[PDB]
């Protein structure tokens, strides 16, 4: 009856997280993506990334909503039948202050700044996804991202919230029979606070930032739970291309 | 080929700016008015006002914008054909720090306030022209909530004399600017508009407050009867304006959903 319609880009970040959660939730939604495989100056998508600041765009019925966590908030409070998987607890829960205070803590990391940095600084990724030829027209023709120190200690504070991911994901192994089901990062099922995880471990993987923060015997759960996710239904659907630079 | 697409509600002020700029600029624009003729609990446009939720979005290609303000910010950065009238002047024009002022005075005011102050406080206004009924549905601890509530409408009602009197203050600047306006032209011409001949975007902001004003029942308090006859003379003269017209002629009207 009443149409869902998203408007957005691909490979946005902020949409990323939008579209898994509208695909985590079963929505039917009717998704435009506006992006063009090539611009005007024949840049492809993974050079035209945190570029313009604009936000994706939900249209339900009479309401619009902007941003993507306001979208996702609204996806939440909006679709409450009883077959549409919830992704946060009830307001009251036991639980509710967990997911919320991982999901708030990487929805607050400075994805934008990891991105300049990742062209601007390549000598500080490994294996980033981006070729080199970024770097020297992002440059060349072009705070301060440029600011070698600030990468540096924002990437150390990314090594603090991996942590605390490292640290919960330990728990949900000592909790649960380790043979059988295993559960996400916050308790069995998959909440908000997986969605802003996975979108976020899986763009750092694209600039070049996984090796530096796990793998090699380093964050051994946060390995696993990236590799699991990678394999997951939803995931795999909606995001297994968006690191791909050979599909626009 | 690239298609300019609006999605907004037509009664909410926010849209009225947009939608008036999109005809002033005489752009093509696939427009979906996504407000319903009547809610779930069986209440038209002119009782959901108190809404807090209208902002609209334009989707122009790969680029999408939210909010008026921006969207308009769009509309003129981006559609430059000689044949499209600008609404600014240039950046190095004489006239484009007095327009750019009176257009951030004019969207500063706090419209949805004034709005919700119609609705709660109606004995502020003057002919409003939103039912009355729309007012009547928006011992211990008895004597708690009461005072409680007593407290609550003596802070509202004196924060909206607040704004009220901070609206007065801004239209006392536009009577002195449209004075000046009246004072240099010759009565038999060209009669210009608020910051020169041109119609601008501080025209749109005023056209439609003005406008929204009167709806709301807080324009016989600031002009009329001799009150700002500048202001009073340029409100006559922008709903005889054809664009105005054509895309606001109504919205004021309660009989149409």
């Amino acid at each position: 009856e009443v149409k869902l319609i998203l408007y957005h880009w691909t490979h946005s970040f902020s949409s990323q997280k939008v579209r898994l959660v509208i695909a985590e939730k079963a929505l039917k939604c009717e998704e435009h993506d506006v992006s063009l495989p090539l611009s005007e100056h024949n840049e492809p998508w993974f050079m035209r990334l945190n570029s313009t600041g604009e936000v994706p765009v939900l249209i339900h019925g009479e309401n619009i909503i902007c941003e993507a966590t306001q979208i996702i908030d609204y996806l939440e409070q909006t679709f409450l039948d009883e077959r549409t998987p919830r992704l946060m607890p009830d307001k009251e829960s036991m639980y509710y202050p967990r997911v919320q205070r991982y999901r708030e803590l990487l929805d607050s990391l400075p994805m934008d700044a990891y991105t300049h940095g990742c062209i601007l600084h390549p000598e500080l990724t490994v294996d980033s996804m981006i070729p080199a030829y970024a770097t020297t027209r992002i440059r060349s023709q072009i705070l301060d991202h440029d600011n070698v120190k600030y990468l540096k200690k924002i990437l150390d504070e990314l090594e603090k919230v991996l942590d605390q991911v490292e640290t919960e994901l330990q728990r949900r192994n000592e909790e649960t029979p380790e043979e059988g089901q295993q559960p996400w990062l916050c308790g069995e099922s998959f909440t908000l606070a997986d969605v802003s995880l996975a979108v976020t471990l899986h763009r750092l993987k694209f600039l070049g930032f996984a090796r530096r923060n796990w793998g090699n015997g380093k964050r051994p759960n946060l390995e696993t739970y990236y590799e699991r996710v990678l394999k997951r239904k939803t995931f795999n659907k909606v995001l297994g291309h968006v690191n791909n630079i050979l599909i626009s």
